[PDB]
């Protein structure tokens, strides 16, 4: 897949982000995995991004990653398939390049780790990234890593394999005045984590698609919710947002990491043997299982 | 008016926030802000709020207050206005009941003073604001006071004339569930500064209107946006984000306070004897001014 | 007194911040508050903040706060007596100018009301409420009004009431650099909510002394801790730490604004008659009383 | 050495972090490293870091830092040397392992990556490194990595060889009430960006020392500003407060990463070509880089 058309996927409908699966003694389950994810195909979200942060990329050994990708290649069908990508640059560039080489359609850049750093930098970061790889960049704006628009501008102009932006600040005033300024030239993903929360301011600020989180574990809930936004029926999404969102919202925020923990406690639920957090997550406790577990209710997938 | 009635003006349109006029003595000058009030008023703007943030409420006596809104409220015209609010309760109370006695349609309250509070201090804070006058009230989320919303239903609950709801947080998972819960028990009015910037994902969001500091100085554009806004031209809106609203950003990042300290010279620069900031604003140097006047150009009154 | 007499006193012992009393309703009780106050003078503070943070000056009404120093310096004694004074730029200078009119030995600047404000701003501000009154001045590092070195040093060297510096940010770098830069020019008052957890640290970085809040429940506890700093016993001052002062943190850290409500639980628990706070505060509940009670313990007041 | 053994060394004086040298192809350069570390060993200090954050830690491939380890080994003659180490638990375990294998004195385990972690998975994470080597380990407080008191007791308990604690918050209230708890279990190290700034207030607080970044290039003048401050000579550290680190600050303020990029550029001025930063840090302008050789003025260990 050419950066052209992974950049034509992203914008074709809802991106999701497959938890990665490990077993009791926290290495990589790759039977799991696939059985998680071939569930997950017959929704039909057009790109499956592999090792994403939903899939704890920050706790996978560097060598990890490509056999992930492949896992989630063997059954993904024709499904776009984005490689998580990041830290610093020497270390981005390995991997970008390890999982270019396992057919992946492109990666999403991750930050890098630890220092806060100067535009100039950033920029000669993900340059450098980008220049490793033929296969389409999607950067990512959040915490320590955060593009200004002329920044972007720069480097969009110089590479051109750089065809996607997904946001997780949650600075509508900084997204939108990427937006304006760079047009088609970008794809725009919401990355908030729960971005149904997001969604609909989003779209006014020029984002029609998100990563969903929760597709993890209700994918019918979430395609329901997108189909819904992208038919500009206002009373569906408030609902789904009410009976479902605020109230997943409130699991989350029980502790820090849960945007991930209590994705994977869902897709456990659910039926498939996900199994545990690698630290420094923790996993959620029995009674919150016990809450998330009502929550779900009708949208149970077995007894 | 009744509660009810400026909620219905609040939603009806585009929102101004006139600066507030001051001479070389430093008093209020209160013919000046008429003939600057007026030549608002024939832009159209449903609602004025008279010594608000952006009429430099912060830096203003409580006394003040009432003067301001009495001189607002003499060439309002078919305008309604609403009075700036805040301080402690105390204070806040004592303001409240001095500008509704000067008819004032409406309050919009402030947050308190310097401290942090729990949701059921705002609470306690909130409601006996509400309860010391009969006129409508709007909430203000921005920095030491943000409302949840499960408190903020509460309020609405036990105070009637609570009609309206001001966002200065910017944070958009906040108030897109604050307009979840409440629905049309509120009106939902856009606060950023330069909120042009945010206006799009706040309709999004779901919110009734925005205010528009810059509309001060350029009501026309202001208008312009508004409308673009309203019957979906993006790539009008989009124009004018990048030819004005961007370029005025700029000018305004370049130091704090200048959200207002530059709408004021925008005011200037266009014949209205608006006079200084009061400390510990800073006025635009005489470089920045010349920036400002650049960018108004072809909209110079 | 004169400047450099308040100047003086504020730098020959530990200081405290009475609590404001209020009945029930309620307005300012000055019969509670005098007797409140008396007892505290007993245990020899030099230097008494009137109506300051800790007496929730942000909820008075601008008309209170005379009363309230002229109600406090009846029965100080020879004990020196601050007022609180703050807000905007007018405001301010009324207060200044009001309780200068009654007796005040000097002022406490709190920060100006809402806004973030220029150095500049911040300078012409400080500057016109000094010279407003012939009383000595301390500003007030904290929040919105947080004044640099460089721009602190123009207003010493402007104002010469200007004679204390009271710091609530908890940055060291910064004020290791005030102290400095202006050395004996300023009297140097470590000021954050239980400034005892912070007293070790302030006077490395140069600090005269502090302001203790629990003086006004437990002032015997107060001047054991601020004994043992002086004289160097380390060992003392790190047994009251584990025993009260981290235990009181707990309690304190329950709730937003605890700071001041948690004090006042414990002045009211010693048998003076506080009464509630202001709105935005709030009380702490039964049970957290309850908390406070078992912790002042054998620091009881009896009769 | 054991752990108890660079429990003893950290404690015995001023700590440093040598920049890590590169060559112009952001290749690892062992010849100047060496050339540079041979240097800041006759000014004695008890404890080398190679490859902490000042060495660049965040920008190498994990398979280089033994190799910095090694090379600083060679010329350190009796000074401890400890390797950085961080990322998530797997990465961060076979870190540990590798620099234990070539000899490192100890560790100093820099945050995870990316997320904000509970302090269960603090707890977690840091135990399981621990456990993963025999060496002294010591643990740093900063950004995504902040752990509480009651947390550190517990892994001072269930691990004998976390021997150390440096902070990078600059939260006094906070690292008082550690060292209050712990007491001398631990060694508490300064770490904060320009240490000096804060070396006072940190010893009221009852840290054991600190690190100097700054000493990379100037090693005497942080060699006095460490023996003046032991001694109570409070004018003279303020004399060199006012005269070299608040100028030095100034400079430093300029950009975001030039906590390592000013010291870098420092040590380039005196004339070890410590090449330079890897992206995303950026490197001082030739203007910058003018201003901080006037600074260090008196303290030029070469005229060029
Ligand atoms: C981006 C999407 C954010 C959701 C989450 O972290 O759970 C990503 O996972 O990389
Ligand atoms: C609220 C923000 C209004 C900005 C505007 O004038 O549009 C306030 O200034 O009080
Ligand atoms: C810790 C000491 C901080 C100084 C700096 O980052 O320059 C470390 O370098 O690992
Ligand atoms: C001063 C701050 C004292 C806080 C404390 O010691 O807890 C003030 O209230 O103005």
């Amino acid at each position: 897949m050419d950066p052209e058309q992974i950049k034509t996927a992203l914008g074709s409908g809802l991106l999701s982000f497959p938890v990665t699966h490990f077993d009791a003694e926290g290495r990589f389950a790759a039977d799991s995995y696939r059985e998680h994810v071939e569930w997950l195909a017959g929704y039909k979200a057009p790109v499956l991004f592999a090792a994403g942060g939903t899939g704890e990329f920050f706790s996978l050994k560097p060598d990890e990653i490509p056999t992930i990708v492949a896992a989630a290649k063997e059954v993904a069908g024709e499904t776009a398939i984005v490689s998580g990508c990041g830290y610093g640059t020497e270390i981005a560039v390995d991997i970008a390049r390890s999982v270019e080489k396992v057919g992946a359609d492109g990666i999403l850049l991750l930050p890098h780790y630890l220092i806060d750093a100067p535009q100039e930098g950033l920029y000669a970061h993900i340059k450098k990234v980008c220049q490793s790889v033929g296969i389409g960049v999607m950067v990512y704006n959040r915490d320590n890593s955060v593009l200004q628009a002329d920044t972007l501008a720069r480097l969009c102009d110089e590479c051109p394999n750089l065809v996607g932006f997904k946001d997780g600040t949650g600075d509508i005033g900084l997204v939108r005045q990427i937006t304006a300024k760079m047009g088609d030239r970008l794809m725009y993903l919401g990355g908030m984590p729960t971005a149904e929360l997001f969604a609909e301011a989003y779209l006014g600020a020029g984002f029609t698609t998100y990563s969903s989180a929760v597709f993890n574990f209700v994918p019918g809930l979430a395609n329901e919710f997108y189909a819904a936004l992208r038919a500009g029926e206002r009373a569906t999404c408030e609902r789904i947002l009410v009976d479902f969102f605020y109230p997943f919202m409130a699991i989350r925020n029980r502790a820090k990491g849960y945007a991930v923990s209590a994705v994977k406690a869902g897709v456990r639920l659910q039926g498939f043997n996900a199994g545990p957090v690698r630290a420094p997550l923790k996993d959620l406790t029995n009674e919150e299982i016990g809450m998330l577990e009502a929550l779900i209710g009708t949208h149970k997938r077995k007894a």
